[PDB]
């Protein structure tokens, strides 16, 4: 119970910003307008089911260390500190610029996690590892829209 | 614009519910021990693939009527009316009897605008009469459970 | 059977209006051009599939019917529902436009069709509102990648 | 609860006639000859499977309504209304011109119930609706083989 | 030919078995309820499909050895020996009881036929011995489930 | 480009063959009845595929050439190739006789195409050369059902 | 190699009467005419596949028995006795009926080859009942169609 | 019938190469031992697939052109010309030494029918191509083993 | 029962000569190496798969006989077949030499189970009766490997 | 290879380890009963899949660190870990309370070996790593069924 | 052989255009930022593994006509007779552009080599006459994005 | 940024291993002759896959990292510090053995690489650390076929 409490915690913290973060992913997918819209829903589409699968990694990994995970709407404000996605119908130029913003704090937060965790708990470090591999790469997909010359 | 608005309004209250609903549906699954828990998962994994799809549907829906659907942990909240799921670890008796009257505020919500969209549009009606099926049919699974004779 | 030829006679001018869709679609698809018009082609391609199905499905409810269903160039031309497709090769907002005005018709004349099955056949009705949404869905696609005059 | 025992009560007729109804498929598959029964094998196939099917949406509708579906043998014959399919070894056009005679009761009672569900349950209907267009679609394919 | 009467008669037989199994295998299925029927669920589905397979295939072997096999609804009762299954909505440990002495006759009057069978024809025997060894399987899943 | 005008022309009536084949294909598949229509059906399916597929190569092929391949209704019955089909709903030997005569002619039409591409284009020429070894193929089966007068 | 080698000789018999049977079985397949044609290729095709798949079984078990088994055309024709399939181009009743013939004699010789290893092989005799099942259902399908009335 | 009769004939001549071709290459297939016969099985596999697949071909050309192809092993012998493959239980050396010679006839005989076609029936020239260049990719395959060094 | 626990007796023997059968085979699998090692990888691949899958089968049997089938390490060295596999990293001849030994008990060990099966349960020694065949056939490859000694 | 030996060694009995998880682990699938046995056996299937899967890449790692590994059954009973499994036909309960604390030292185990392996080799000590984290989420859905002694 | 060294040489040079090209197709796949770079993404993967498959099914027709086909870095730059692709992060309109001129190249070699080979191999030639279709369509996919 | 420098570059020069890699390998498949060169031809398939796969990884994360990943033939002779491989038609062995030695280096400069990213970014590391175990499970199998 030690260091698992703590680092129990840790997860919970990344279960609700994966929660928040998927929702939120369907939202700008379900509010993009535009002349390329159709590759900002095929960009989409897979990191939704990636970031939704991480949601029962880290929510697993919770229970399995002795805590109960909370993925209920409440437990995601509460947890949350990034405000709520406030763009609605729009362009891909805004809900794009928005969401790297979105994942600048997803990346740092998981960082710092990782760098917890590193005294706390290999295997659950690991997962985070994997999954910033990810949302790193998302994040690139993303900027790399906002780039017509770099 | 005129009845349209009507219904799009109608489709973001079952948007919320929705997502409320497949998010809900995953915290039991991480939360549900005892006996008989390989069940219950085998039970929810479908209906939340199920349900999230129906998310998008209604989405799409809501923007193919004019308006701008919301997905976000807030709007959940906003338009929520069912308090906030608030079982954790426990047992599958626990769980499913929450569960049971969960689905009776998602049945008779669902049932109530398939009866106000009669007059507003059929194909959205539609699209809530086939969810309606599985909503239901879900509900008994969950409730044949907390059957132990009958 | 009276109700069954009027029913019939419904469905013949929509499996037309399919007709002409599916190859005015791929009109379309073959025609368009321009930085972005992959997104078109990957947006058009399960449309025609779908279309070239709900004809087929109006083909063999005629037949059901008792009815001789038509599906040769001539009968097309015939019953038709818009001018001949004009727009050759061109821009994808150029081909959105005019797809979106196609789609109007279609979409009102399926509107009518099922109101006046209403009180005919049931069944053939469940047909055009099955049809109903993803026509409807589509246009809502093509409308999404044009936003222009405020 | 007093306006779903009316409609547990149809779709228990409806349940009935579907598994005597995709026995009696398999029969007239069983039993078919002549140049052609090749065909008509294949016809009957995917048929069987939604049948089989909707005998299971119907069952699971009736215990969803509360009530206990019955599905043995002995269900069937109390529910059953028709006689038993009562063609063995025999021509194509035998087997097909006695199913279609099969189907019509089929349909019939099919729209009955969805004329009855309209104000009793929209989404038993809605189960009978969707279930009504590929009972009809197959008996014109059982037509069309009759039209020499 | 008048060696050939006597398998097909007992292949009937075995016919009509397994169509009052598959349709009881679904009739357990739609009345289950209890913590644990989402097990049983999964455990008989497959054995439904397995048993409705093996109706075709004896149905078809009767075919082949010519005679005309019966699989409807009054084929069922004229052969059947047994009583109608008659457990309604109930409890896992109620049907699971109720089916093990099901598969008991099931499983005896198989091995009865394979006895038979062996000499008349070795190759319908083969069928029912294949027949045997998942039907015996299937028995054990739901004593297993009897020994609390 | 003078003779990829030329061969692009070529193509474009090759096109129209193909749009009206299909259209005619399954204009029969909907109206054949008798004791053996449905090995007509199982005949029909993959050939209306296929031909679909053959319309979509060459009108890539015709754009690809620098021309706007045309595929709507005006354009094929303008091209035209045989009588608009007159064959209703009817037997299988009274489709299938009027069948062969259709693919007589596409058959000598894709012959004579091909031999004036013989010094024109190889690669659009290799691409009717695929296409005239199912069409042929096609006929045959046609002819298969049908053996009358000695 | 006591009885073995004799059961590799009874096997032998067996891999010849495959071979030959599926070349046969696909030579009717290529020159069946007429009418239900189409459900005499769907027939044969899936038997073809077994046959063929037999003799790899049968040849298979005769080298590991210990002996060398034959497959080329040679020792089909010597070790044959059922001369040589001579219905050509023809309609499915001839084909048929040949065909029937054929299998009388596949399956008359593969019940005395199972009855003569009850006391050689059990493995190898097993082999055999197991084709006898595909082999005798197989002409059963035949004759099935030379019954119209039965 | 002019030439397509000469044309037929060529076929015909292929047709029995290709069956007695598949024949032998499973007769090697079952007795070839020793080391690296594994490797050999693998090579010869999907050989006598497409070989097989190229019989059915070749044979439904022959039925298109008008005449009737045999496949009967008879019909094998009297085309034939290549003796009969005669090396039986023996090492993975061996047999692909004769099969690399079985192949020089099969190679060379069907560059020679691709040459006379050239004038005859362009399509079934092409069919020709199309099977040249996996007879040939696949005696490369054959000599490629017995080369210890090359 | 009786002769239920002398059928079930004799499974058990069955049973861990599969256990020690799959363990060993994947031993050698771990340890074969020289230039045609991978022609054994590929040739153990399906054996372990099916052994595995035998075991199950005999496993369940037992059970279904009503006896407790052992499957722990202690049961596979108590009812034991052979020495303890003792080639370790070796040539693919060293191995599969040792392999064909090991073949040789679990064949004959079959073949008497199957002769003592005879009076007591036709099920279970179909179920030998069926693992015999693959059994020998794969022993049948394993010694086509080998060829010296004349 | 020195620091590489022990790796291997290291290695080794994490094999061992492995392989009496999946026998012990397929023991227990084939004797437990009770009401709900069914959710353990799919509980275990997948987990059988993956252990014996880390046994081989733990093998071929040893194998690629210069070492034979070792997986004869008096391998497995050397290294050893825990008393041979000793629960037969028993319940869920009994049998997953086993399997807990046998799933306590696997998970201990592995836990040291990733210790030792930090400063030995990253690649080995990844190996198990990505091993720990199934282990674990597995023990827990053992434990998931256990909740007694409040 | 004397005639058919010269088809092996000709393949070769084709060879290495396949390699060169399928590492220039992912360095662009790499490179294109912009608002619709996804959709170039998409077009050029499928390419990627046809152009891989086809550097396959030359060297494989190199060493079955008796030479030793090259593909490592430095046989590249040895047949190599054009520029090194060198656009790099850039615009869609950037690399489609670049792309179209190598296509150009590409199909003018494959044309001559068509040509070549028809009086020396004409089931070499049928290789790359089959090539070309997909080399010339990926073009005009490249093009269309170039007509804004 | 100064940071992230130091680790596009390190993996530019593992995306250039990677390209010279997967050509290389192809180079073998299409040069292996001998008793035994279809099994290594089956062991090499998947490789090339996997390394084609993991240029692709590298490339994604230097640019994810604010770089200009480069793949053209001329990017990986600059970063090429290694011969190019000189093995034509020629035996198993002789090709298994020239690839033991190529694999030494790629593996000994990821480790390498997995070494100094320990510092300066642990999602890159991870990246490479995963490969490292495909590359060196690759030269075991390499390597078990030169024990003769």
């Amino acid at each position: 119970d030690k260091k698992a409490s703590d680092v129990a915690d840790l997860l919970q913290k990344q279960l609700s910003t994966y929660n928040d973060l998927h929702l939120t992913l369907k939202h700008v997918h379900w509010n993009v307008v535009g002349p390329n819209f159709i590759g900002v829903h095929e960009m989409i589409d897979p990191q939704v089911e990636l970031v939704r699968g991480y949601a029962d990694e880290v929510a697993e990994r919770i229970a399995t260390l002795g805590k109960s995970p909370k993925g209920t709407p409440g437990a995601i404000i509460k947890d949350r500190t990034w405000d709520d996605y406030s763009v609605e119908r729009d362009t891909v130029q805004a809900h794009l610029a928005a969401l790297d913003l979105v994942y600048n704090g997803v990346i740092e937060d998981t960082r710092k996690s990782i760098e917890k965790l590193e005294d706390l708990d290999l295997v659950s470090q690991d997962l985070l590892i994997a999954h910033a591999g990810e949302l790193e790469k998302f994040q690139w997909f993303v900027r790399a829209h906002l780039e017509s010359a770099g």
